[PDB]
C-alpha cells in the first residue's frame, strides 16, 4: 500500500524508505514537500527534478543508500535503469535514470527485470542483493556488480571509490571496490582496459602517490626534474598559465589543487552532472586569466604521466584516445620540434 | 490508513470520497493533481483554494454529497466548522470552512465535536447523521439541521432549497427543506422570524408566484396598476433606469432577469461568494447605463411588495431593516411627499 | 533547425506548425507562452498538460490537422505512439501519448517507426502520407488508417466519424470513415465485429434514425408501444427515475438529451477524457435525485435494442460482453420473470 | 498612501479604485489576489498578464471605466502609452500599454505627460478629462479623443462604438462617438478618411442595415439578384464555400453569422487580441471544411459593396488598399475575365 | 536566427553565448531551462530575475565575459542601457539594465545606439570594442571606458579593480583600470575628483597599505598612536563598540574583518544590490551586540583618515559630502569639544 504519507512516514522516521507502516500528515507548495509537526508544517523535500514532485519526492527516499557505482561510470558503461533500486544522482539532485523496476508506480516499466520491456535496456544489477547476479544470468542486456569472485565470469576491476549517499569515497568499513561485468544482446563482453579518474574535490584535495605528493610540495621546475618531464608542457598543462587573458592548460585536478591552495578562483560548473571530463568557465582571481571552456580530469597523476609519455610527438596535430572510466576519452595532442605544446581532454 | 493514493482512487472509481481501500498512481504538478489513465495523465482536480493541493483534494473528496444548507444560510448563522463533513463552496470552488472536525489529518482541529477546542465555535450539526443531534445537545456553540421534530427544541422552517453537489434545488426525491436550531454559549437561541432569498439565476429565471409571472409577462405601467403599486418606485428599484450613465435602482433579481430577455448586460461579480445581498458592477449593452455597486437581492416579488408596503413613507432618508436568510439586511429608504424614491439594500 | 522561436512564428502566421522558415520574440512564464504583437504581450498557449510548457507547445502546435480517429479509437486499439505526427486530445488538452517519433527533440524516442525502439509499440500509421502503409507491413506492433483497399490486407470499416481539429464529425468535404488494420506481434490481426459510439454531444444531440427520432418525440409509453420494449425496462434503463435519491439507470446519451430538453442537470466528468463508456456523477436539478457513478453510453438507439433484444433473459444476473469501437464493454444484465430489470455498463 | 490593500478595499467597496481611504486583508498566492470574507478567503483577481499580480491587480482595479476607444482603434493610431489612467484591454485580459503616466509606481514612467520622457510616445489624452486637451496641444506625441469641438483643431470623426467595461456598445445613455485628433512630432497629423469595423459577434450577430437584414433573409441567389452582385463572387468571398477540403472565402463577419444560424463551427482565434482584421483556424462542424488561417473583417454589408463594386477587375491579381479603423488594409484581388474569383484581407 | 535551442547550444558547448550555430534539446520548467544530455535532464539555468525565464536565460547567456566596470560604478555615472552586451549584476543575479541594444528581441529597443531611443539614455560604451570610442562621440548621452588615452579628451582615471565574471579584481593578466569619459546632452563632462572604495570581502580581506597592514596586525592602542588618531573616534567608527546592546559604529570594511578574524557575526545583507556604501543588520556572536541598519563602506584606509582628518570638528552634527565611486555620499558627523564622537554614511 504505497502512499505519499507513507513515504512521509518513513523519511521522517526512518531517515528514508524503509518499508515501515505508517503515515504522517503531509502539505505539497509547489515544489516542496512539508509534513506538520506540532501543528508547524517542516520542510522533507524540495523538487530540483523535472517530475512531478511528489514522485521525485519518491524516488528519493527510495534511493540506494550503500555505496554505488557513481553516475559517470553507469553512464559510461551505458546503464538504462536499475533493477529496483534508485541511482539518486547527487549531483543533479535526480534520479539517475529516467525510469525504475519495482520502485514507484509512477516510474515503473515493469516490477522485475525478467519482463520484456527489459530485454533490450541495459539493467543495472547488484549481486550485493539476493538473486541478482541470476537476474544478471538470465538478463539480454546488463552491468553487474560484485564485491567477490563470480564463478565462470572474468571481473573487471572497477573504481576503488564509490558514492554513498552522494559521498564518494574509498570505503575502510564498507567495500566500495566492485567487480564489474557487462552484457549486450545475451553475450557476456570482455569489458576493456582502463584507467580511472580519482573523483577528488578541489577543497579536500589528497594525494594518492609519491608523485602527487611531490607534485603538491616541491616548486614547479623541481617537480619537472626530479620526474624527467621536460618537453611535456606540464607548466602549461598541469601547472597552468595565468599571464595572458586566456588561461592557458589546466587540465589536472591536482594542478587546480595546488593552484587553489595559494589563490582561490571561480569554476563555473555550466553542465552540472557527473562526467569523466568536467567542463568549467575558469576565472583565476589574482591574475583576472580566465577560459569558457576548461576541461578538467581527475586522473592520478602517475596515470596521466603514463598517457602523455606513451605518445608519438612527431605530429603537429592528433586525436589521442584513452579508455577511462570504460568510455574512450579523446584528447588533443599538440606538438612542435618533438616536445609536446598542448594535451588537453577534447571539447567536443 | 488515509492517503493521497486512496483519496484519488476513490475519486476515480466512486465519484468521491467513499470510505473504499484502494490505491491509484497520483502526480502532483503546481496545483493540479493527475493519474495514469491508458499510459497519459488524466486531470481529476484543479486546486482552486489558497490551502496545498493535496489538501484541498482530500477535502473536495470529502464533501457532502447530500442536500445541504447553502453557504450564505450557514454564515448567516455564524457556522465556523461542520461536524464531520466538508462542506464545499461551489461559488468559490473551496472548502466553505477553514478547518475541519473527523476530515483530513492536515486541517482537522479535533477528531470529535466533543472535544474542548469546538466548545467556543459554531459547529454545524446535521440530524440524518446518527448521534449529531446529541452532540448538539452537548456542544456550547452550534447550528443543528434536521428532517423532523427534536424533542423540545423549538424548531425554526427553514428555506425551500438546498444545495445538492452544488445545484440548488427544492428537492422532490430528496428533503431539501430542514429545520434550523442554534446555539450560543450553551444556551439555545431562538432564531428570528425571517424572509428567504430564492437562490435564482439570471439566465434560467423562473416565477413562483402569479405576481411573478404578471411582472414578467406585463409592461411596466400595467404591472404597476394591476397590483397598485403607484408611488413605490418600482420604475426605478425593480424595472431600472436606463437613461442616464448611472444606471438607477435594478436592485431585486426578477427586474434584472425580465431586462435580461430584451437586452443583455454584464454582471460584474466583484465579491465571488454566496452571500444574501449580492454587489455586482453592471454595464447595459443597450444604453450604456453602468453602476459600479449595484447591490441586488433575489426575493421573491410578493416578499418584497410586502416589505416596501410595510413601511412608514414621511421620512427623508432612513434605514430600514429586514432579517433574511437570518441576517439583518440594512435598506436605504428615500422618500419625498409620501411616495418612495428610492429602497435598496445599504451598500456598507 | 527546430526552435521555440520558429514554432511561435508558425504558430502566429500559419495557424500551427507549417515547415515555414522565420522566428518570432516569445516569452515563457509559468505554463503560457506569449509573443510581442504591438509592444504588448499575447498569449500564444496555456500549458494544461503534465509535459514542460516548451515541449507542450511545440506538441500541439505540430498536432495532426487532418481528421484523425477519436481517441477512444486509438486507446481501444492500444495504439501506443503515433508515426510522425501528433494525435491532440482535445478532452485532455494534452498529446494523446507520451512519446512520438520524428516529430519533438524532447519527447521522440525514434526518428522512423522502423527504429527497433518502435518494434515492442503500437505505432499509429496514417495511409494517406505516403510511405506509412509499408512502414506498417513491416512493423512488428501498429494499427494503420486507409482512405481506401490495400492488397491482401483484410480490412475492418472504422467509425463514420473522425475527429478534425477536435470537432468530431462525419466528413462531407473530407473522408472521416477510414478502413483499420491492426498488428500484434508481427501478425496482421483480425480486428473483431463491432458496434461504434455515436460520439453525440447532450446539448447539441441530433436523432440519426427514425426510432431515435420517434424517442424524443414520443411520449415513454407510446414509443415502448411502437416499438414493443415493454419487458425491457427502458423505463429505467433509457428514460431513467428519478423518484428516488438514488438516480435509476440513465446509460444512454440520448435518454439524457430528453430529459435535457425539459429539465437541466450537472454530469460531473470525474475523469475527463475521450472514452467508450463514459462515468458521470449526475444531479437531476429538478427533483434532487442523484447518482455518484452514472455510466453513459452514445449507442444509436437501434444499436441498443438489438443488443438488449439479443439477450437471455432466464437468469438473475450475468455479464454480457459487447464489442462496441473495438473494445469489449462488459454489461450488466439483471432480469425477473423473464423481463429485464436493469441492463448497464459494469462499473469495474 | 497608494497600497496592495489600499487597492483591494476599493475593489472590495466600490467595485474598483476610487481613491477611498481604508484597508482590508490580502493574501497572494501564486497569481491570485484573495481578502479574507467571513473568515474565508475570497478570489479578488486572477493575473493573466505577463506583469507581477500585485502590479497587475492595481492597474485592472485603475482601469478606465469610462466608454473609451476600443484598442484595435488605439493600435491603429499608434498609441503607445495613456495619460493619467489605464486602459483594459479585455481581449487580453491586460493593460492595453506596457507603461503608465501617474498610475503606479511599479509601471509609471512619468506622474505626468508633460514629463521629457513622454515627448517621443505618442500619448492618449481625453478631453472628458480637465487638461487634457491642453496637454495634447503641449505633447509632441499624441492622440486625443474629445466629445466635441476644440478651437482651431480639426477633428476626425470615430466609430459609433466604444468599449464600456468591455462591453462594445453605441452609447445611449454616455456619448461613445468620439472626434479624434493626432499628433506626429509636434505637428497635427490629418487623420485618413475611413471605414469602420462594427465590432460584431457571431452569436448576437444584428443587421445594421436594409442590404444587412436581406443578407441574413433572403437566399444567396436571390440577395445577389436584388443587389445587383453577380460576378462579384460573393458566393466564395462573403457565404463561404464549404465544398472542398480547404473551405473558400468566408472572411466577412455576416457571412459567418449567417452560416452559424443554420451549422455550427469552431473558430480557433490562436493570436487573442483585439485586431481590425482578425485570423481563425476554421473547422466546419457540418462539412469537415476547415481554413488555417482565415481572415475575418466585420465591416457593415454596404461598406463591402462598395469598396468591391469601386475596383478595377481587369488585371489577374492586385493589392487593393482600404483604410480601416483609420489603418490601411491590404486586400487581395484576384479576377478573371472581368469578374472577381476573389477577394480577402491579404494575409501578411 | 536566435532561438532559445541555440542560445542553450552555446551554453552548453562554448561555456556562454558565442555566436555558435547549432541547438540542443530544452526544456522549461517554472523558472529554470534544462537540456537533455543522455537522456536525462540537467539544469542550465534558474531564473532569480523579475524577466521571463527564457528572456533572462539568453540575457545571462549573452552577459560580457571581460573585465567590466563594476555596477555601482555604472550606476554612480547614470548608465541606462548598455550597447550591444549585457553587463551582468552578479550581486542581484540578473541584468544591471532593463534593456538593451542589439542583444535580444525580447529586451531590445534598439539593434544600434545611434537610434533615436538611445539619444536621451545615458548608453554604456567600451572602448576596447572597435567603434565604440565614435559611437560614445556620436552620442548625446553616455559613459566610455578604454585601456588608454583618446586624442582631445581628458581622462578621469577609474578604480584600479574591475568585475570579470562577477570576480571583482585588480587585474595582472588583463587591465581592469579603466579612462572614464562621460556625456551629458552632447557636452563631454569633466568627472569629479573622486575617492573609490576597495570592493574587498570579509573573509578575503587584504590589506593595500601600509597602514591597514598596521590596521590589522597592530592592537587598536597602538594603532591609533602610531597614525596620531587621538580624538578621532576609531576606536568606535572603524574598530567598533560591542559592549552595550546596539552595537557601536563599525563602518569601514577594515574593522568588520579585522574583527572576523577573532570573532564571526552575521551580516545581514537586507537589499542585496551592488553599492558605494552597503546597509546590513548586523548581529555580533560573541557578544549579542547588534545594529539593524549598520552601514559600511570599503575604502582605503588611508583615504578614510584623509578624509576625517580635513573635516572642521566645531559643531554639534553636519552632513559631509565626500565624492565617492563618482557619487556624493553624505556622511553624518558628530563632534564634542574638538573630537569626533561619530562619524557616518548617512542613512537618509
Ligand atoms: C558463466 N556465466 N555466469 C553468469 C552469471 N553469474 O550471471 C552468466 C551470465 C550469462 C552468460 C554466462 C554466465
Ligand atoms: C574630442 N572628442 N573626442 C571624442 C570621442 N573620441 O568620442 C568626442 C566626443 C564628443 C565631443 C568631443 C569629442
Amino acid at each position: 500500500a504505497m502512499s505519499l504519507e507513507n513515504v512521509a512516514f518513513n523519511v521522517v522516521n526512518k531517515g528514508h524508505f524503509d518499508g515501515q507502516q505508517g503515515e504522517v500528515p503531509v502539505s505539497i507548495i509547489n515544489n516542496t514537500v512539508y509534513t506538520k509537526v506540532d501543528g508547524v508544517d517542516v520542510e522533507l523535500f524540495e523538487n530540483k527534478t523535472t517530475l512531478p514532485v511528489n514522485v521525485a519526492f519518491e524516488l528519493w527516499a527510495k534511493r540506494n543508500i550503500k555505496p554505488v557505482p557513481e553516475v559517470k561510470i553507469l553512464n559510461n558503461l551505458g546503464v538504462d535503469i536499475a533493477a529496483n533500486t534508485v541511482i539518486w544522482d547527487y549531483k543533479r539532485d535526480a534520479p539517475a535514470h529516467i525510469s525504475t523496476i519495482g520502485v514507484c508506480s509512477m516510474t515503473d516499466i515493469a516490477k522485475k527485470p525478467t519482463e520484456t520491456i527489459c530485454a533490450p535496456l541495459t539493467v543495472f544489477f547488484d549481486g550485493r542483493v539476493d538473486g541478482q547476479v541470476d537476474l544478471f544470468r538470465n538478463a539480454r542486456n546488463g552491468v553487474l556488480i560484485t564485491e567477490g569472485s563470480v564463478k565462470g565470469l572474468q571481473p573487471s576491476v572497477g573504481p576503488k571509490q564509490a558514492s554513498l549517499n552522494g559521498v564518494t569515497l574509498i570505503g575502510e568499513a564498507v567495500k566500495t571496490q566492485f567487480n564489474y561485468y557487462k552484457k549486450v544482446d545475451g553475450v557476456v563482453q570482455q569489458l576493456p582496459e582502463t584507467y580511472f579518474t580519482q573523483s577528488r574535490n578541489l577543497q579536500e584535495f589528497k594525494p594518492r602517490s609519491q608523485m602527487e605528493i611531490d607534485f603538491l610540495e616541491l616548486a614547479m621546475d623541481e617537480f619537472i626534474e626530479r620526474y624527467k618531464l621536460e618537453g611535456y608542457a606540464f607548466e602549461h598543462i598541469v601547472y597552468g598559465d595565468f599571464s595572458h587573458s586566456q588561461l592557458g592548460g589546466l587540465h589536472l585536478l591536482i594542478g587546480l589543487a595546488k593552484r587553489f591552495k595559494e589563490s582561490p578562483f571561480e569554476l563555473e560548473d555550466f553542465i552540472p552532472m557527473d562526467s569523466t571530463v568536467k567542463n568549467y568557465f575558469i576565472t583565476d582571481a589574482q591574475t583576472g586569466s580566465s577560459k569558457c571552456v576548461c576541461s578538467v580530469i581527475d586522473l592520478l597523476l602517475d596515470d596521466f604521466v603514463e598517457i602523455i609519455k606513451s605518445q608519438d610527438l612527431s605530429v603537429v596535430s592528433k586525436v589521442v584516445k584513452v579508455t577511462i572510466d570504460y568510455t574512450e576519452i579523446s584528447f588533443m595532442l599538440w606538438c612542435k620540434d618533438g616536445h609536446v605544446e598542448t594535451f588537453y581532454p577534447k571539447l567536443q
